[PDB]
């Protein structure tokens, strides 16, 4: 079977675009062999149904999105709305100047302040609930490889609300403005050093707006490999965050895959 895909850089964490046409069904096999043969994550990979994007996974991908804002300004600066799956409405989406694009990041449903227990210490952290994850932002004087070690062992020793698909660790450098993001699925208890699809840099804005009650806008989120701008604030309507990258296309092509 041929795919026609796309690969793209949003900072430093690569997505895949598929631009053919195929039954919703075959999405997710297509999915695993693209992330075999490219070494993206199958979570990044996005079919364009013919403005409508499905990811393979049928959840919400922030730089997947943005990818797909790219791709459409690439191939043919304005505010428009885009049906993504794993929303119950359309994405509020932006083109930017520079090659900047911005993508509406899902609601936190509540956040709440904690302290874990790693080691023998106790570090002050931010729990903010999602409909389908649940991220804990940590801040630190900075992030070192026994912290990296202790949050692992920290994940992989709590029992996790099966409500949450993923669960994030998202060390937070305030002064450097530096993230280094775990995401857990717990599920197959793997451990992975990616801010995937973007989620770990809302729920720093999400943060900041909790932390000094100041609006964020264009806070720049350093990560390993890249930077993306976080911009959150609203009364009833709770939390509203985006988020405002750069996109670059790496390649262009066909895959060759079974079935």
């Amino acid at each position: 079977q041929v795919i026609e895909f796309s690969k793209y850089n949003p900072s430093g964490n690569m997505t895949i675009l598929v631009h053919s046409k195929h039954d919703a069904s075959e999405y997710a096999s297509i999915a695993n062999q693209l992330m075999a043969a490219t070494h993206v994550c199958c979570e990044q990979v996005g079919f364009i149904e013919s403005f409508h994007l499905v990811m393979s996974g049928n959840e919400f991908c922030g730089n997947a999105t943005m990818s797909y804002i790219h791709h459409l300004q690439e191939s043919h600066d304005q505010q428009f709305k885009v049906k993504v799956s794993g929303c119950s409405d359309l994405v509020q989406c932006a083109i930017h100047d520079c090659q900047y694009y911005e993508v509406q990041m899902p609601q936190a449903h509540r956040v709440v302040p904690t302290t874990i227990n790693m080691g023998n210490h106790s570090w002050k952290a931010l729990e903010i609930i999602y409909e389908t994850y649940v991220h804990y932002v940590i801040p630190v004087k900075q992030v070192t490889t026994e912290i990296q070690h202790l949050v692992e062992a920290f994940v992989r020793e709590q029992q996790w609300s099966h409500k949450y698909k993923t669960v994030g660790m998202m060390l937070f450098d305030e002064q450097r403005q530096f993230l280094q993001p775990l995401i857990y699925i717990p599920e197959i208890q793997s451990l992975i050093w990616e801010n995937s699809c973007g989620s770990g840099t809302a729920s720093i804005g999400v943060f900041n707006n909790y932390q000094r009650n100041d609006a964020c806008k264009d806070f720049t989120v350093h990560q390993p490999g890249g930077s993306i701008l976080v911009t959150s604030k609203c009364h009833q309507l709770g939390y509203q965050t985006s988020i405002k990258g750069q996109v670059t296309t790496v390649a262009t092509g066909k895959a060759y895959i079974e079935l």
